Formats: structure tokens, C-alpha cells, sequence
RNA sequence: UGGGAAAUGCUACGCGGUAGUAGCAUGCUAGGAGCAG
């Protein structure tokens, strides 16, 4: 995995970095989840908003799906110090595991743990190539 | 002795096809840009 300086604006001066991924990676976990992608992207109304605009109204019909029926509402938001540099890798191995629920008849089970297997050592823990070395 | 067809032109109507013109909606593609995590 190559790592990068980021060019844009921000209120910290504390620097931020993208990384790119090799492309066979690309390749492989597309034709893997690229459908339950996008009919998680389709889907509207949901617990996940995860392609869901904020013009022609749809703010408001997420913001009226979320007050459902609720007795004596209050609002609360929080915020995680650090989520991508400090996630345990076993909520990591669970959430790659929840997505490859959907693979009951596409797949056998040697098929699946191997894809998972790929997946750790791919994206999870490997070999970053950050200034000239590794 | 209470029996009539066709070839021509005009007009009107409808259909079909052709072309050209304009409008509408969409589907694709390409390009450029902006926002968010
Ligand atoms: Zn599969």
C-alpha cells in the first residue's frame, strides 16, 4: 500500500494522507461485494443513509424517518477519538464477516474463508510503503 | 315497355409512406467542476 500527502483545506494544521491500493485488491473485492454495494446505496428509509440526498427534501424525510414514535424524544450525537487509527482488529474481522453473510449459495465455506483470509491480508495488516521504504 | 358500366378532371375526407422543421421526455457516453466522510 503507497501512502500520500492530502492537498485541501482544513481549521487544524495537523497533516492527513491518503493511501493507494494495489490494483488485483480492486479488482477481486469489486466483483466480490459490488452488488449488496449497491442495493445498500439503492435503498431508502433505512437505518443506513449511505446514498441518500440532501436536496429535493430528503433531508427532511430522513430527519422525519428518524423521529419515529418516540414517547419523550431527546437528540444525542458523540464522536470517536481516533477511529481509524485505533479500531481493534477483532471488530474489523466481525464487520468483514457480517457482509459476507449474504454468500450462502454463491460460495462454500473453503471459498469464504479464503476471501476472508485475502481480505486480512490485504486491507487489515501488511506492508505499508510509506517515503522509500517498507 | 316505370331496367345503366368504364376509362378524365375537381373537391372533400381518412390512411400510409417519404422528406424536412419544431417541441417534449428519457437513455448512454464523454468532459469539466463543487460538497461530504
Ligand atoms: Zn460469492
Amino acid at each position: 500500500t503507497q501512502m500520500n500527502l492530502k492537498y485541501a483545506i482544513s481549521a487544524k494544521n495537523r497533516a492527513r494522507t491518503v493511501a493507494g491500493v494495489s490494483i488485483c485488491s480492486t479488482m477481486t473485492n469489486r466483483q466480490f461485494h459490488q452488488k449488496l454495494l449497491k442495493s445498500i446505496a439503492a435503498t431508502r428509509g433505512a437505518t443506513v443513509v449511505i446514498g441518500t440526498s440532501k436536496f429535493y427534501g430528503g433531508w427532511h424525510n430522513m430527519l422525519k424517518t428518524v423521529y419515529s414514535d418516540v414517547e419523550n424524544p431527546h437528540l444525542m450525537g458523540w464522536d470517536y477519538p481516533k477511529c481509524d487509527r485505533a479500531m481493534p482488529n477483532m471488530l474489523r474481522i466481525m464487520a468483514s464477516l457480517v457482509l459476507a453473510r449474504k454468500h450462502t449459495t454463491c460460495c462454500s465455506l473453503s471459498h469464504r474463508f479464503y476471501r476472508l483470509a485475502n481480505e486480512c491480508a490485504q486491507v487489515l495488516s501488511e506492508m505499508v510503503m510509506c517515503g522509500g521504504s517498507l
